[PDB]
């Protein structure tokens, strides 16, 4: 329930907070989308 | 501009971000309020 997956935008820049990532596939199918999970592995010790 | 400026609860309570500050202020006029300054003075290397 955790996971937090976005929809990649027109552009193909996705931000999570400062960083930038470029994402680019080719030969989509017209009834798909590209998702990015942009928490998979996080580590920290105090909440902010 | 820059300034965060919130209004105190009625129970006396402000959360800034796991930190709790608590505030109770006696013989307030009725057509006034508490406001509490959340960032007087802040400074940072990294914007997250």
């Amino acid at each position: 329930e955790s996971a937090e997956i976005v929809e990649v935008p027109e552009d193909g820049i996705v931000s999570i907070q400062d960083a930038d990532v470029y994402v680019k596939i080719d030969n989509v199918p017209d009834n798909m989308s590209v998702y990015l999970h942009t928490n998979l592995l996080m580590f920290g010790t105090r909440k902010n």
